[PDB]
């Protein structure tokens, strides 16, 4: 029904991102590198 189901979790470089119950699929920046 949509491009995404809201239970899938990609990994991004070293982020986590996750699948949003709507059909878009969103990841964070900052983390990870340094702190």
């Amino acid at each position: 029904a949509g491009e995404c189901t809201p239970g899938q979790t990609k990994k991004q470089d070293c982020n986590t991102c996750t699948c949003t119950p709507t059909g878009i699929w969103g990841c964070t920046r900052k983390a990870c590198r340094t702190t």
